[PDB]
């Protein structure tokens, strides 16, 4: 699809068996999801943005379905105000910015 | 252009006759730039990101070139960690997300 940017580019995702709404975010290096359980091991990480940093749990090799497209990668879990799909997974679904 | 996301989507902007680097950010509602001088009056704004909220200076109707495309619109100035071009100006330059 072609998504214009008049409104936030929100899509439905499936992660850990859960359906969620997330933001397709070209400014995010990483994918960051609101607090939830995921299987497997994790390690702590700090990520920073406007407003400063938050502590997250880093889970590797997590499968996510993004608007119907499957991708695998690292997912950070923590107290983000919004679910964010970052470049690590946008690349896998073939997303580009066009103008 | 068609910009892939394997690297940060950084472009050159020109504002106040100065070149700067900025991130094309579909996750940003607004455009936020590091401390600089802009003409005219400003108004207060609070913006919220990953780490919390910050105060910024809102300048309206600012002329800004983005990757060679002319835009005229609102620029927020404050302690952002990177210059971010948000959807208010991405729509002016005709940008879409495609996958
Ligand atoms: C600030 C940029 C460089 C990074 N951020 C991604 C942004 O797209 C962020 C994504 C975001 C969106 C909403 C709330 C919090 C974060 N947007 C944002 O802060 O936009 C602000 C300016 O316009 C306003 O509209 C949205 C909030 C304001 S982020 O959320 O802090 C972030 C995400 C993944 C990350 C990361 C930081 O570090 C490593 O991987
Ligand atoms: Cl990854
Ligand atoms: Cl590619
Ligand atoms: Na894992």
């Amino acid at each position: 699809p072609q998504i214009t940017l008049w409104k936030r580019p929100l899509v439905t995702i499936k992660i850990g068996g859960q359906l969620k709404e997330a933001l397709l975010d070209t400014g995010a290096d990483d994918t960051v999801i609101e607090e939830m359980s995921l299987p497997g091991r994790w390690k702590p990480k700090m990520i920073g943005g406007v407003g400063g940093f938050i502590k997250v749990r880093q889970y590797d090799q997590i499968i996510i379905e993004i608007a119907g497209h499957k991708a695998i990668g690292t997912v950070l879990v923590g107290p983000t105000p919004v679910n964010i799909i970052g470049r690590n997974l946008l690349t896998q679904i073939g997303a580009t910015l066009n103008f």
